[PDB]
DNA sequence: GGATCATC
DNA sequence: GATGATCC
């Protein structure tokens, strides 16, 4: 039930599609994880207006860019919406992919879909402190492996 | 709107 | 071959 709600979390964390730069992987899914894993923490608001987290995610990869990541949280939570972990609805028709660049903006921009984490995994890391040291070990290992997190984990709640 | 690369 | 993204 809350064990297998937490493993099932893990495993497509683990599974995962990021892109990779010469030395090593692009940091926008594990930016909006973290900013999601944070909320879900303090119990804010599963869900959330698009222009409020674009904004949000958008600050974090101003400040914690450390791969050349430009303020696009729209790459991310696309690929986190087909990877399960993400939910979208209020937009008309299908969902687009995190392949290209205009259509991302205009996609976004023309639908403005209301957006947060799965709601399984939201209420998950409220209540569940044994998660959120397991997802956060598990995403600072295989993304920020050789990089200072704790700036980026400060501006989270997540320290 | 597109060419292009790396990863899946 | 489809998907996460750089770059024009």
């Amino acid at each position: 039930t809350d064990t297998d709600r937490s493993e099932d979390f893990l495993r497509r964390v683990r599974g995962l599609k990021a892109a990779r730069t010469a030395n090593g992987p692009r940091l926008y899914q594990p930016i909006t994880l973290l900013w999601a894993v944070g909320r879900a923490r303090r119990g804010e608001a599963r869900t959330l207006a698009w222009a409020d987290t674009d904004e949000a995610i958008g600050a974090l990869l101003k400040r914690h860019g450390a791969r050349g990541e430009r303020p696009r949280p729209d790459y991310p939570v696309l690929a986190l919406h087909r990877a399960g972990l993400w939910t979208l609805e209020g937009h008309v028709g299908e969902v687009p992919t995190a392949h290209g660049d205009s259509a991302l903006r205009n996609w976004f921009a023309e639908q403005r879909p209301v957006g947060g984490l799965a709601e399984p995994f939201h209420d998950l890391l409220h209540r569940s402190g044994h998660s959120r040291v397991s997802v956060i070990e598990a995403l600072l290992t295989t993304y920020f492996a050789g990089l200072d997190p704790v700036p980026l984990l400060e501006d989270t709640g997540l320290y």
